[PDB]
């Protein structure tokens, strides 16, 4: 299905929208919802805690069992988890907490796990209080990215900036 609209294309493979990824996800029920995860699978503020709170807490429940059975990610690094009643997949990533010192090379690794996926509804990667430049983040997505992956950014001074800068 992935119906999504209102999207305005910057790139043969990168749309941008200004909305909720959660009430997005719910409209479109795509094939894939990225989270903009932490290495322990804990979902307690942002993005992640608003996906989290929209399944009714069952994605913390198996992130909860997939951290026992297999460890951490690590920063850079993703897992494809069920996506419930918001996706068919969450492809949970680890994009580097800059506000808490990680690298921001490590960026790029965190935008390469979209690619083993076609279609994908995202968050923008190390944004808000991950503490990244949310420009910068645009301009990693729009280099390493490949398959076709639609943003929702939830800040309309924030998507006129990116749609700006980009042009
Ligand atoms: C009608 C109603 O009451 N509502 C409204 C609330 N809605 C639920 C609801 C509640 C709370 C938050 C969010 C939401 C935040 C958010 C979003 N934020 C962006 C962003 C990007 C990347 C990161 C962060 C933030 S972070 O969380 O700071 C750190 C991780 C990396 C910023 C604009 C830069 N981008 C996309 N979707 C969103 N959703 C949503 C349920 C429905």
């Amino acid at each position: 299905v992935n119906s999504f609209s209102g999207y305005l294309k910057l790139t043969d493979n990168v749309y941008i929208k200004n909305a909720d990824i959660v009430e997005e996800a719910k409209k479109v029920k795509p094939t894939v919802v990225v989270n903009a995860a932490n290495v322990y699978l804990k979902h307690g503020g942002g993005v992640a805690g608003a996906l989290n709170k929209a399944t009714n807490n069952a994605m913390q429940v198996e992130s909860d069992d997939y951290i026992a059975t297999n460890g951490p990610l690590k920063v850079g690094g993703s897992c494809v988890l069920s996506g419930h009643n918001l996706a068919k997949h969450c492809l949970h990533v680890v994009g580097p907490n800059v506000n808490k010192g990680e690298d921001i090379q490590l960026l790029k690794s965190a935008y390469e796990n979209f690619n083993q996926h076609e279609v994908l509804l995202a968050p923008l990667l190390s944004a808000g209080i991950f503490g990244a430049d949310p420009i910068h983040s645009l301009r990693v997505c729009v280099d390493t990215v490949r398959t076709n992956v639609y943003l929702a950014v939830f800040d309309k001074n924030l998507y006129d900036k990116l749609v700006s800068s980009f042009l």
